[PDB]
């Protein structure tokens, strides 16, 4: 028997008010033929995790007595890296020591262990396997724990909707320093797509600009530059010199920022909105729709892949390969190790409260 | 020889400042085999005609010395109804007395006569022909003169993009009392599509609502009601009871109104923006794009029908037939007859200045 800990809530609200830690047992000596028991290695705090707890997210884990609690309760977290510790008699796809991520959302990753079916997980190579197989690198725990949403989102937005001609065409995106923004710059570099990253100004602008260009952004401009009508000629010249067109805009800000990047696309452009800044609607001038054949659509990785495991598999495999090859890098998470000296839910509450410092990863 | 008058400009600007009238000759005794001479019956003043003259509309007639001017000059007007006066030796598609409209935009319709090739025109049945064909009605001069922009726009937005299930599905539109809005309500009724028209509140609201429902709007609400999610219950029920879904939103307003109609669509909805009320961008909540698979795109009949003669042909044919069959009605225009006592360009300048009074049609 294993004694596990899970972060739960019986009522929606701010994480700081409703979360608590529940101890529960998993019987590793009584596994059904297709069952698997995993131990969590690390799981991040993402905005969607927080929105589910707040009760304002379209998809949420069902409440249950499953973790034994006194009163219906729901688990937290959708992303995370786990390691198989034991499998049932009919399990062949997974073995002890294998690294896995959940195959579906609402898994409840803010906990120490989980019991599921082999098909509730997707295997990733662990460092030992990558190294034994001759790869230059193995995935880090943060890379594995955060591989399921952000890297796939950047890859899919850049390749699944419009075909950018290598060396010539451009995409433009705001939220340039976001996790997805940084993955998109790298994927653009790897696939030879030109790109303009728009970012908020900051005290260390030059350092940030150099960093994004090294990741792969062709040009980096501030939101002030994005707002400048007088800057239009420079952008047009960048595009003219490459012999391509700006065909795709990635928006995660809305408001004036979305207006600015939409205006920089050539005729027949597509904008994909995949995030938004708290109560800032996507704002597009009427003229772009009428005269520039502009289209504005959405992107939600969860919905896109729900019934396309193959597309998901192919995408995940490419991100895994690039990590092993040392061609892709993650932004570093601030890691907080759970050692039992502080309640697990408190580590996540601090994570939620400190999200402004950087991505928070609770490790085990 | 025929002496004709044309409204021209040598430089873009406001109609009241840049228009003038040029007298020019057409030699009706020297027609090439495929040429035809037409005499204008009527041509309207549309926003696009005005924007073209202002220099803020991207599709425009080239400035040429064709009218015998000292400097290159551009003609004005994109739609209009003409009567064929004489045809060349190799013309068989048209004969004297036939009614025609330009086959392409940028022809210049604010003038008394024109010389062109037979394929620069599309034949419409004249009243005598409709009568001889046993039809209950023939087209009026206003119906023929205004057939190529607004009716085609309403018809194509409703049929060319998303397929609404007859007797079940819905479209919602703002600008409900606009010319296109009124055509859309009628075409919706003919296609058996349910619809909600959103209009501005006004003094004789009950009368307006009744008139729009008679035209074909299933339900009519005001912008205040469109903004009141507290009124939103009344709308969700209408759709539920019908058994269909709201799949298409037609927007010509932007701003808060565009947000309101977008929110009323079911998942996988499409918004087409075909107009906008001065510097009021199309504003759509981020959540509709991400969680409701919402898409917003544009509509411009000029670009859609460029290089698509068959689509234009079949659409025009259906509108013509509907007028003949008494199934479609146009809003009445304020008609100003050109008798030669006042410069032609002045009649059009007055038409531009008085467009708020109603559609201005200059007749001959």
């Amino acid at each position: 028997m294993i004694t596990a800990q899970a972060v739960l809530y019986t009522q929606h609200g701010e994480p700081k008010d409703v979360l608590f830690t529940q101890s529960f047992e998993i019987d590793d000596d009584n596994l059904a033929p297709n069952e698997v028991i995993v131990k969590t290695l690390g799981s991040p705090v993402n905005p969607s995790d927080i929105n589910q707890i707040q009760g304002v997210y379209p998809s949420k884990p069902a409440k249950t007595t499953g973790f034994g609690t006194t009163e219906p309760a729901a688990p937290c977290g959708n992303e995370g890296l786990f390691e198989v510790i034991k499998v049932g008699s009919n399990v062949s796809s997974l073995e002890a020591g294998d690294w896995v991520i959940p195959s579906h959302v609402n898994f409840g990753t803010w906990r120490t262990h989980a019991l599921g079916n082999d098909d509730d997980f997707i295997k990733l190579p662990n460092p030992a396997q990558s190294k034994a197989n001759g790869k230059p690198n193995g995935l880090t725990i943060n890379q594995g724990a955060t591989i399921s949403v952000n890297p796939l989102t950047a890859y899919l937005m850049l390749t699944h909707y419009v075909k950018l001609t290598p060396g010539k065409d451009w995409f433009i995106q705001n939220g340039g320093t976001s996790a997805v923004g940084k993955y998109a710059s790298q994927i653009g570099k790897l696939l030879n797509f030109n790109s303009i990253s728009v970012i908020r100004d900051r005290p260390n602008l030059d350092e940030v600009v150099a960093s994004l260009k090294e990741l792969g952004a062709t040009q980096v401009i501030t939101e002030d530059q994005n707002n400048s009508r007088e800057f239009g000629p420079t952008i047009k010249e960048w595009i003219k010199q490459s012999g391509g067109e700006a065909k795709l805009a990635l928006n995660c800000v809305g408001g004036k920022s979305s207006t600015g990047i939409a205006r920089k696309l050539n005729n027949n452009g597509l904008m994909l909105t995949y995030g938004g800044m708290s109560f800032q609607p996507v704002t597009i001038p009427t003229s772009l729709y009428i005269f520039k054949n502009f289209t504005s659509a959405g992107f939600w990785v969860t919905e896109l892949l729900k019934n396309n495991k193959e597309l998901k598999t192919s995408t995940l495999n490419q991100i895994i390969a690039w990590y092993e090859e040392g061609k892709l890098t993650d932004a570093k998470s601030i890691e907080t190790l759970y050692d039992g000296t502080k309640p697990l839910h408190e580590l996540y509450q601090d994570g939620v409260a400190n999200s402004k410092d950087g991505k928070q990863l609770i490790t085990y």
